[PDB]
């Protein structure tokens, strides 16, 4: 949904990308927000650890704020591609519309757009689409990547290098569950099935394996 | 963008459509909002002339609130059609996603979706898509339908029945500008061109003609 923080972060991202210094006055102007409101909002973002105001007053996005800012521009640009390539909305309206959509488009839709769209390297306005690497178009912890629904998936990593107990190593081996192997998953404990065999994992494995 | 008013109105629309009485407790429940917050928000909507609480405490949307509620469900359902038919998002996520998109999708995009989608009669979940008539998929007053950009358009009505001064009647006739005739338009006064001839309209005509 629509976020002010997300709006400030994408503004800083833009200026930076344009080659303009992230000053509170340029942001305020771009955002069409008063000066006092921006320092008010920026003071909040600092406390959240999303931005830090440097000596020269310019705003430096922390790694966390930079990641968020980048997902917003990716969503934003992926949206524009959707609006021009498929929907066919008037090119003069595509940016305005995408400015709102960037706050409501989920990562799952982005991934789909990456599959559906012919080319995702640039927005219709000549700018590159950032964060695609991070979008995932390594993986997700089985614990937080599986639900009561026995969805399929693919092994990106097992992470047996970080395992202390190795008793289920052969289990995975028997059930032919390796890296790059599509497998099912249901969180009811985590039991990733494959090769017709179910594997009810232990805390640790569920924490390290990425699907 | 995301509106609480729009959220309350679509909730009332749903219950009503389900055959449930628009009571503040069902809304609160559905919205997962406390009781006190809903009366707080509903008291606001009444003042806005969007809803009226009846004797039996149930909520009756005024014509204005009903129109708004309907556009939201239309946007919402048009969105779902876009998510399933084209984007291909997991069907179990389509409603959640559309719940957010309904607040950010403009009418212009809806019209496009109406052109692009194979069928807009029902949402993927079996419910009819309302308000298509009102979406416009009669017209828009040339005054508020033309800008500095000489966009094309189509005459839906001239409204000469409501004219007091009839001096430009023949002008329109000469320039072969009738109902169903595609014509250009630029608001810099309103001058709808057609048949290679420009017609700089007067206040009244600009107010009644719909493109
Ligand atoms: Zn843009
Ligand atoms: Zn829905």
């Amino acid at each position: 949904l629509v976020d002010t923080t997300e709006m400030y972060l994408r503004t800083i991202y833009e200026l930076e990308a344009e080659g303009v210094t992230p000053l509170r006055a340029r942001i305020a102007e771009r955002l069409e927000q008063s000066g006092p409101t921006v320092s008010q909002t920026v003071a909040r973002m600092e406390r959240d650890g999303l931005v830090v105001v440097a000596s020269d007053r310019s705003l430096q996005m922390t790694p966390t704020g930079r990641t968020l800012a980048t997902a917003v521009m990716r969503k934003h640009r992926l949206a524009e591609r959707l609006l021009t390539d498929i929907i066919g909305l008037d090119i003069n309206k595509v940016h305005d519309e995408a400015c709102r959509w960037e706050h409501v488009m989920s990562d799952e839709v982005e991934r789909r757009l990456v599959k559906v769209l012919k080319d995702v390297s640039r927005s219709p306005f000549g700018n590159p689409i950032p964060g695609l690497d991070e979008l995932g178009v390594p993986g997700t912890r089985v614990i937080d990547a599986a639900t009561s629904m026995p969805r399929k998936v693919r092994i990106v990593q097992i992470n047996e290098i970080f395992q202390v107990e190795t008793d289920q190593f052969t289990q995975l081996l028997d059930a032919d569950i390796r890296v790059g192997s599509e497998v099912e998953i249901v969180d009811r404990h985590i039991t990733l099935s494959h090769n017709g065999k179910d594997v009810e994992l232990l805390d640790d494995l569920a924490h390290t394996i990425r699907i």
